This record gives C-alpha cells, sequence and structure tokens, in this order.
C-alpha cells in the first residue's frame, strides 16, 4: 500500500505534466471539427485532477487509490484520443482520407486494450473465487482432520 | 510532516517548472478577451511561489506545508482555467461553438473538483466521527473496567 | 520480475512521455504520403500503452512483465521509424535522394537489430543448452554414484 | 548542513535548467519597451549562476551556502518579473490595459511576497531571541541550583 | 562494473531521451545539403538503440556494458555533428560565412576531444599495464625469497 | 571522489542535456552577427563533452572529474552567452540599444562571479596554508613531547 503509493505517484506526475504541456503546445496550432477542444480540455481536467491527488497525499479507506487509478486511466485515454484528432486536423486542408484511416486502424487497438483489460479484471475476480474455493476446501479437510484428534 | 516533507516536496518542483515554461509557450500564439493574460500571469506567479517553497524548507509551524498544498491547488486550478481560456480565445474568432462547449464542460469540471473535494472532506468527518466516537466510548469502558476492581 | 518491475517501470515513464509529446510537436508541422500521421499515432499510442502499464501494476499474472517489454520495444522501434518518416517528408519536395537514402539506411539498422537480436537469442540458446547439458550430466554421474551406496 | 545538502541541492538543478531553457524559447516571440531584454537576460544570468553553484558543491560552509540561497531567491523574483514583462510585450499593439491590469493583479502579489517574507523573517529571528533567552535563564538557574550544593 | 550498470542506466536515459526528442524539434525548423536529415535520424537510431539497451536489463554477455559505453559515445558525437549542421542550414540562405567559420573553430575541437579521449585510452592501457608489472615483479621477488625455504 | 561520483554526477547531466536541446531551439531563429551560431554550437560541444565524461565511468583517471567540473561550468557560461546573443537579435531589426545595456550589465556580473570566486578561492588557499600552520605547531609540540621525553 505504501511503496506503490509513493513510487507510482512519483513517476505518474511526470507523465501528467508532459501530457499537460505537450497537449498544451498541441492546442495553439492553426499553421471532428468543434468537439476537439472539448476532448482535449476534458483531458486537461482528468490529468490536472489526478495530479491534484498527487498533491493531496501527505497524510495518505482504499477508495482513494482506485480514484487515482481511474483518473490516470482516463488521462491516458483522452491523451491518445485527442492526439489521434491531431493527426486528424493536421491532414484536413491537404487530405481528408488519411485521418479517417488513422482512427480506423488505431481505435480498433483501443477496443483491443479494453478487451484484454476486462479479460484480466475477470481473471483477478475469478482466481479470487478459485483461491477462496480451494482454500475453503482445505479448511474443511482441516476441520475433519482436527475432529479426529479430539 | 517530515517524511511527507521529503516525499511530496521532492516531486512538486517538476510540476511547477513544466507548467511555468509550457505556460510560456502557451502565451505566445496569435499567428474572456482581455483578462486571459492576467489569469496566466498570476498563475505562473503562484507556481513561482511554490518553487520558492521548494527551496525554502531546508533546515526545518506546519501550516507552511498547507501553504504549499493549497497554493499548488491554485496552481493546477489556474492552469486548467487558463487553458480553458486558451481553447476560448484561440478558437473564438475562428469558431464559437468549440470554445463555448469547452467552457460548458470545464465549468462542469471545476464543479467536479469542488464537489468531490467537499465530498471527501465530509467523508473525513464521517469515519473520523465513527472511529473517534467508538474511541471515546472504549476509553469509558476502560474506566469502568478499572473501577470494577476497586 | 519484482525489483526489475519497479526500476524499469520507474524509468520507462520518462521515455514514453518525452517521445510521446515530442512526436506531438512533430505532428503539427508542415512547414509515405497519407499514412504518416497514422504511423505516428500508433507510435505515441504504444508509448501511451507502456505508460498505462506503468500505472497498471497496482493489483499486479506474469506475462504482463514481458508485455511491458514489448510495449517499450515497439516504442523506440516505431519512434525511430516515424522520425525516419519525418526525414522522409522534410526532404521530399526539396530532394528525392536524401529521404530515400534516409529510410534505406535506417531499415538497415532495423536489420542490424533483428540480426543481433536473433544472434543473442541463439546465445541464450547456447547458455541454455550448455547449462542444461552439464546439469543433466552431473546429475547422471551423481545418480549412478549415488545408486552405488543404495 | 549535510542532510540539507542532500535535500535542497538534489532538486535545485532540474528547476534551474528548465526555467533557463523555456525562458530561452520565451525570447523568440513577436507573433516597458527596451528594459525587457535586460530583465529577462539578467534573470537567465542569475539562474545560470545558481546552476554553477548547484554543480560546485563537490567537496561537501553556511557563508557560501547562504550566498547560493539569496542567489536562488533573487533568481525566482527575476523570473516572475520578466515573465510579467513577457505577457506585457507579447500583447502591446493589441491592448495596453490587459497587460496593465495584469500588473495591477501581480504587484499586489509582489508586496504579498515581501510582506509575508519579512513577517516570518522578523518573527523567526524573534523566536531565536526567545530560545536564546530561555537558554540563558535556565543555565543561570542551574548555576544557582549548583550553589545549593555548596 | 555493476554500480555503473544500475546508476548510469538510471540517469543516462533521461538525457538520451531529451536529446532524441529535442533532435526531433531540431528537424522542423527552417522558419552538406541532403544527408543531414539522415544523419540526425540515424543519431536518434543510436540513442533509441541505447535506450533499447536501457530496457534490456531486466535480468541484467558482460560486454553489453561496453556496448552501452560506445553506443553512448557515438550518440553524443553524432548529436554535436548534426547540431553543427543545424547552425549551418538555418543560416544558409541568409548567411554563408557564420556557420562555415563555426565549423572552422569547432571541428578542430572534434579532433581535440577524440584526440584527448584516445590520449587517455593510451594512459589507461599504460597504467593498467604498470599495475600488472608491479604485481608480476613483486611476485618474482617474493617468489625467490619464499623459494629459498622450499 | 566517491560521494561526488554519486552526488554531483547523478544530477548535473540532466541540466546539461536540457541546455543542449534548448540551445538547439535557440539556433533556429531569423526573426554580434556571424559568431552567434559559432557560440551556440561551441556551447553544444562543451555540454556534449560533460555528458561523455558522465558516461565514462563504466570501468571506474580522476583528473577527468576536474575536466567534468570545469566542463559543466563552461557549459553554463556558453549557454548564457548565446542566449544573450539571441536577446540581441530579437532586439536587432526593431531596436539596438536595449540588448546593449543588457549585455553591459551582464558581463559586469560575470566578472563579479569570477572576481569573488577567485577571491575566496584564495581564501581557500589561505585556510589550507593556515591549517598547515596550526598543524605544524601541534606537530612541533608533538616533536618535543616525542623525542624530548626519550
Ligand atoms: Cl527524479
Ligand atoms: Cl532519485
Amino acid at each position: 500500500k505504501l511503496q506503490l503509493s509513493r513510487a507510482k505517484l512519483k513517476a505518474s506526475s511526470k507523465t501528467s505534466a508532459l501530457l499537460s504541456g505537450f497537449a498544451m503546445v498541441a492546442m495553439v496550432e492553426v499553421q471532428m471539427l468543434i468537439a476537439f477542444a472539448i476532448c482535449t480540455t476534458l483531458l486537461v481536467a482528468v490529468h490536472m485532477l489526478a495530479l491534484m491527488i498527487s498533491t493531496c497525499i501527505l497524510p495518505n479507506h482504499w477508495y482513494i487509490e482506485t480514484a487515482w487509478a481511474f483518473s490516470t486511466l482516463l488521462g491516458l485515454i483522452l491523451f491518445l484520443l485527442e492526439i489521434a484528432i491531431l493527426c486528424w486536423v493536421k491532414f484536413y486542408d491537404l487530405s481528408p482520407p488519411a485521418a479517417w484511416s488513422a482512427t480506423v486502424v488505431l481505435i480498433l487497438v483501443m477496443i483491443i486494450f479494453m478487451a484484454f483489460a476486462i479479460h484480466f479484471y475477470r481473471s483477478l475476480v475469478s482466481h479470487k473465487y478459485e483461491v477462496t474455493v480451494s482454500g475453503i476446501r482445505e479448511l474443511e479437510m482441516l476441520k475433519e482432520q482436527m475432529e479426529q484428534d479430539h
């Protein structure tokens, strides 16, 4: 609980900062259509907040960890999505097919990540159930073997 | 306060620096309306102050730690606010639906930070009240248990 | 697997963030033909992936370490490839030998890495075969000599 | 001197470097009147100096240490001053009140820095006087208590 | 040999990455002739590759330390050369005397540093050989003095 | 040599790299006359050199430490010099007096640092010689107490 809270939050901050500033530089460049700025700014919302957690942890009841986790998750999500939209906007007035194919090849791999991630979430719950089952069974055999020695 | 003085203060500096300089690159691109530059400049001022904190605590009255904490809070707050104004002014005279919807999501996320922050403030009151109350009661039970053998 | 996950995961974040954002600045610059932005987006997507892994080890189930390795590997590989494509686009309308020779000399460095990589794959085969052979043999002579006193 | 030699000096280098370089990028953007370049470049001079000390402490001394301290403080003051002048010059032919009102909000915080800084300057020296006083009194009373043992 | 593998890999990666990406920013700036972009990108191949080494150390074939060494040397060499070519090309259609004279003062320093580095190659071989000499000789005198009483 | 090998050498490299890349960005700006590009590239030479020294300690040649120290010093000097020359050109086609007064105030502070640095350099020599004096006195009394008491 401690070594991961310090170690992960130490280095996550760097990521958050670079995404803040580099998505920032991404914004100020005219040299979808409207929702782009929405997505990027909501990104800045997610990373700004998760780093605000990176400030809150002086005293450091386990939900706060998961809140930090899903925060960073959404951070990486919106960063990837809106930079894809940057590959979108860069190729608009000189081509309009490149960007479509961009999201068409990559977002498929997004759904790939969602797929494998939910696979191993269910693997954690499933092995929790299996470990609980076999452990409970061993506890029962211990109950009988203990009942012999009375 | 001290182990947190090393752990948190080690990491604050990077955030302050990158937000300062990348806020610089944010400023210089013309190739509300007037208060934007003001907001950015006070923002970068606050981050400068937080850096002065990152140097000031060398020889080692704990409120100064809180000064760094909520000072930094204003740091990321003003950063998000001013990037909201960047999507605002940068895409204002070239579109008016992108930036409007931007602030429509951003004012929502400011209310998100205030909301969740007061939420977990109140949660601190909740588990502090239950655990503290049971503590006072248990201390009374220790008083009775001591009075029994008199 | 443990200490290497903390040290390697500790340092990978820097690579992912810097190459991601610096490729970002690469994007918004016009001052193959269409698929370039796609390739860059898969690159920064991959470094994003290695970063999401850099957060993922909270619940921690051992393939993920090597998956992290493949993430960063693809990160530097594709970063090289896309900067090669940057020298492609930058030296196309002002020369056609510079960029051609660019990709033609860098793909050679690809064949360099595949060559040395499969070589040291075979070297791992060398220590695996020799260690396995000597271990099995000493176990065999020890097996007969042990059977003498049985 | 030593434990603080680790704590402050480990982190100072990164901040000094990033403020130096992004002040560099700060220079090149036209897309008071003359003293701007003086203030900004003099800032970069002071922070360059702070890096010179941040390298100099090899033999591992509070005279020169305090000299570094005032160097860095004055450095950050110059940072805020010249970045205010950057927000000034970048927006000159497009408003003269926006940046003016900026300084109207900033100079308040200038006197804020001097105000809080001197408040805890003389208050800290005052608590030094209290500690010295209590020390002299307790040691003298210990002398009288020794006269009891005559 | 090992402490440099851990500590040096900790710190070298940061610099190498920054120079890789900042070489990217080096690319998109015009606002020999053709082989330049190849040279910079192949440099990024060298630092990218050395970063792949910085990933390879999960189990931690001991020459790989030396591969890290000459990899890093070639990295910084190519960096200096290609930035010299940037100082060339940025000021080419706007001057032809500045950068030429630049190389006139600097490439001499190229042979200066390669020269001194190989100088201390000669010194390292000389004093390592000298230590071996003192060992063999002292072994001879001690060998005779012990050999009399055998 | 050891505590500094971990201490100063651990952190200085980061700054050196930042100055390399950000001086690179310094070059590419057309908005003295010729020696500018020379100075910036020579800066990149010195900082590259300091990085090569910070890499050399793989076999673990102690003069190289002092070469590294003066290397980093010269690095920061040259960085300041060429960014000063950019503050020159930024105020070249729109004014020529501001930057003049800037450099005239900065070179004075350069000679300030050189001046006091050699001042208390000589004081360091003074405490070395004086420490030798007190050592001589205690050693002389040790000589009398030694051979006199035989
Ligand atoms: Cl660090
Ligand atoms: Cl560290």
